[PDB]
């Protein structure tokens, strides 16, 4: 019913307290991690009542996802059945009674566009992975999906820099046509607000980010959305926690 989505790749050392001081500050029913490091220890969570789903990065050099729930699912699946993607730990999806429940953290195309055809079928296995589960139930899919899908999420897209590249925006705009809706930008249709800054200097003080994090639903759901919202005060990584929360 709270659902939260948190790129953590910055929460370490003492910022630990950052991400305990947020999910004890809350009730958060289903909450999911990417990029998962060592000072996020499934022992932390067991301890709050949460079930801890995990889903380890075997490669070297990547850190996969985590899925916190109160809620008991009815399956878990872990990965795509892609064994490119599933080495680097990246996808873990819940089967709860409404619907299935994506944690996903899709690939960023690297800065010298190195990863672009690797992030493009990341895209498209990811794609036919919920269309498959959406023929038994509605899909909620949450993430860093590493896109800033408009120019309201940022920047103007430009064909040399990760996540702004006309394909990567092409296939979320392609992705939404199929029937399914970005919910903040469904509560919030011209509201500009971003959900990753870089860590170095002013740039988050300053505001200068990007939206990158995004919990879509498919339209089945789309009068359960009640609230939907990017945590920017919320610190200890250079993402911030995205929330979704259904009636």
């Amino acid at each position: 019913m709270k659902i939260v989505s948190w790129n953590v790749n910055g929460i370490r050392a003492a910022l630990k307290k950052n991400l305990i001081d947020f999910i004890e500050n809350n009730m958060f029913e289903v909450i999911m991690f990417q990029e998962t490091k060592g000072d996020i220890v499934p022992l932390d969570f067991i301890m709050m009542g949460y079930e801890v789903i995990s889903f380890p990065a075997k490669r070297k050099g990547y850190s996969g996802v985590m899925t916190l729930t109160k809620i008991k699912p009815i399956n878990v699946i872990k990965g795509l059945q892609i064994k490119e993607f599933d080495d680097e730990g990246r996808t873990v999806t819940l089967e709860l009674k409404d619907f299935y429940v994506i944690n996903a953290a899709f690939p960023r195309a690297g800065d010298n566009l190195e990863r672009l055809d690797f992030k493009l079928k990341f895209n498209n296995e990811i794609e036919n992975f919920v269309l498959k589960l959406r023929r038994a139930k509605p899909v909620i899919l949450c993430g860093d999906f590493n896109i800033a899908h408009q120019n309201i999420d940022g920047a103007f897209s430009d064909p040399t820099i990760p996540g702004l590249t006309p394909q990567e925006r092409s296939w979320f705009s392609h992705f939404l046509s199929l029937g399914f809706i970005d919910t903040f930008r469904y509560l919030h249709p011209n509201v500009r607000k971003y959900s990753w800054w870089s860590y170095m200097g002013k740039a988050r003080e300053k505001n200068l980010g990007l939206r990158l994090d995004y919990c879509i639903v498919s339209e089945e759901l789309k009068d359960r959305i009640k609230m939907a919202d990017i945590l920017i005060d919320i610190q200890g990584s250079d993402h911030a926690p995205i929330i979704l929360e259904l009636t």
